[PDB]
C-alpha cells in the first residue's frame, strides 16, 4: 500500500507544486493561465510527507 | 493613388471582417480571443467602398 500510494502520488503530479499553471480545457478559450494558493508551503509539506512515507 | 491605396487596403487585412479575432500580444498571456463591434455591417460597407474605388 505504501509503495502503490507513493507511485500514484509521483505519477499524477510529481513531488512539487508550481506557482503558475497552464490550463487547456473546453470552457476556457485557447490556453489559459492560473495561479495556485501557496505553492512553496504546499511543496514543503509534500517533501515532509514523502520523507515520512519513505521512512 | 487609387491602385496603391487599394493594394494597401487588400494587403493589410483583405476585404472582410471576422466576428472573432485571435490576438497574440506581449501584455496578454498566451493567445487571447477578442470580438469586433459590428463585423457584418463593416464588411458590407467595405464592399461598397471597394466597388466604388474599382469603378
Amino acid at each position: 500500500f505504501e509503495v502503490a500510494f507513493l507511485l500514484i502520488q509521483w505519477y499524477i503530479y510529481g513531488f512539487s507544486l508550481s506557482a503558475v499553471y497552464t490550463c487547456k480545457r473546453d470552457p476556457c478559450p485557447h490556453q489559459v493561465d492560473c495561479f495556485l494558493s501557496r505553492p512553496t508551503e504546499k511543496t514543503i509539506f509534500i517533501i515532509f510527507m514523502l520523507v515520512v512515507s519513505l521512512v
